[PDB]
């Protein structure tokens, strides 16, 4: 699968995925800023389970790989969040990832 998404500041987007099988996910994204890190800009990467436990989480995300399996409920959330101040063009986040 493949994303792509204008990431707003101080704004949060996520996929969201409820499969039924115990597999292996895997993941790579970069996040591009025209702006160079304007207003402190920095971007949060977080992947969770069903239960809220981390599968992932990458505290200043720029570009990078990431792999989890599914397990209990087989259903995970990939969220990111940016956090900046003033007026800062969107980011732009490419994410592809593959199933097992």
């Amino acid at each position: 699968g493949s994303i792509s998404f204008h990431l707003p500041v101080n704004s949060r987007k996520c996929l969201r995925e409820e499969i039924h099988k115990d597999l292996l996910v895997t993941g790579a994204y970069e996040i591009t800023d025209q702006s160079g890190g304007a207003g402190g800009l920095r971007t949060h990467l977080k992947i969770t389970d069903s239960a809220g436990h981390i599968l992932y989480a990458k505290e200043d995300a720029t570009k990078g790989k990431f792999a989890f399996t599914t397990e209990d409920y087989d259903m995970f959330e990939v969220c990111f969040e940016s956090k900046g101040t003033g007026r800062i063009p969107d980011q732009l986040v490419i994410l592809d990832m593959k199933h097992g």
